[PDB]
């Protein structure tokens, strides 16, 4: 009867999870929805409670999610993709500047290394450092102290919080590209649990959707482990999908940056698809019409191999070493 949606107990993934509760509720009226609050150790303990049937699904940020899932597990939807950029929080003595215009060795928080090889590049008089805590905490870091003279963050965490106005730049992609999946959310599900793939399957945004597939597809491609610099950009335009993927070094200094394209055309019917099909790259919509899904994939792929072979291994390997 009744769908029980397991939660981590920090507030934004709250938030994230209301949000979804609230759409399925939306196409659902007649449905019972219970939410059950209980990084990567938090993940595998809703992967466990999700294969011991106490929860139906899990919603994440999908860029927390590996492109690889373990077996008997799948991301079930892709909702709406929110505003993917990254932005800036200014110390409030700077009222009305940019990264551009902060004077020279001002410290920048931030404890993403693709944030930092990127904004090191774009910026070389500023000093970019890591920060910890939650974002209520580097706020208070950053209203109280002098260490820091900004922080980096993305602007989807800030507008689930109610806090957009905190907002003082958003990045552009010259500046700095977006994690993979960064603004999308992901609903995680048991992978072969019928009732509930079909059940949240109407969040499936089909541009989202195949715009991810592109971006997971080309980061598990290059295969550089966790937490190497990769970015992405993502645009759906005039029957074309645009990929733009890039890595970088740590301190920016060497990176490859490359835009690949395919004819994909958004699908806006639902279909009713075949159970045998494979997930793609962690992903199952069988609702979506599959050969724009596998299209979008191959673009992926694509993309990676040529950045593979104009250098990118050695610039990960690198990367990941020193990281
Ligand atoms: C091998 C491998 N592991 C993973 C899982 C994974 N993803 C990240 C990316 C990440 N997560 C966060 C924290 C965060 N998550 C959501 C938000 C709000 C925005 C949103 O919903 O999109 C946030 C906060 C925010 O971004 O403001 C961060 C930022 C950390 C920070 O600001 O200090 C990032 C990094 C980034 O955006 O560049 C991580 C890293 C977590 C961390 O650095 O703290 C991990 C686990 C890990 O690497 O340890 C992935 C998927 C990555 C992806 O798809 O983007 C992979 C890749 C693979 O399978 O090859």
């Amino acid at each position: 009867r009744v769908i029980r949606v397991g939660t981590r107990k920090s507030q934004l993934a709250r938030i994230q999870t209301d949000s979804v509760v609230a759409t399925l509720k939306a196409s659902y009226p007649g449905l019972q929805f219970e939410i059950i609050a209980m990084k990567s150790l938090f993940t595998k303990e809703l992967e466990h409670a999700l294969e011991k049937n106490e929860v139906d699904l899990v919603v994440h940020s999908l860029k927390d999610l590996p492109t690889v899932l373990p077996p008997g597990f799948t991301i079930g939807a892709i909702c709406k993709r929110e505003n993917p950029h990254d932005a800036v929080v200014f110390h409030p003595k700077f009222v009305g500047k940019t990264l551009e215009t902060l004077p020279e060795k001002s410290v920048v928080g931030t404890s993403s290394l693709r944030r930092a090889a990127q904004l090191q590049r774009k910026f070389p008089h500023l000093e970019f450092r890591s920060i910890r805590g939650n974002l209520n905490t580097r706020l208070r870091k950053l209203d109280e102290q002098q260490e820091f003279s900004a922080i980096i963050l993305a602007t989807a965490g800030l507008q689930r919080m109610g806090w957009h106005n905190r907002v003082g730049q958003i990045l552009h992609p010259e500046e700095c590209m977006y994690a993979v999946g960064q603004g999308a959310l992901g609903v995680e599900v048991r992978a072969k649990d019928q009732d509930i793939l079909d059940l949240v399957g109407v969040l499936h945004d089909p541009e989202t959707l195949l715009r991810c597939i592109a971006e997971r597809a080309f980061l598990r491609h290059l295969e550089g482990g966790c937490s190497v610099p990769v970015a992405v950009h993502t645009a759906m335009k005039d029957g074309q999908l645009y990929l733009t993927g890039g890595v970088w070094s740590l301190d920016g200094s060497d990176s490859i940056q490359e835009t690949m394209q395919a004819t994909i055309h958004v699908p806006a019917q639902h279909e009713d698809g075949p159970e045998d099909d494979p997930q793609l790259v962690g992903i199952t919509a069988r609702n979506i019409p599959r050969g724009p899904q596998l299209a979008a994939q191959n673009l992926g792929i694509s993309l990676a191999n040529l950045l593979l072979s104009k250098g990118a291994k050695n610039i990960l390997d690198v990367a990941r070493q020193l990281n």
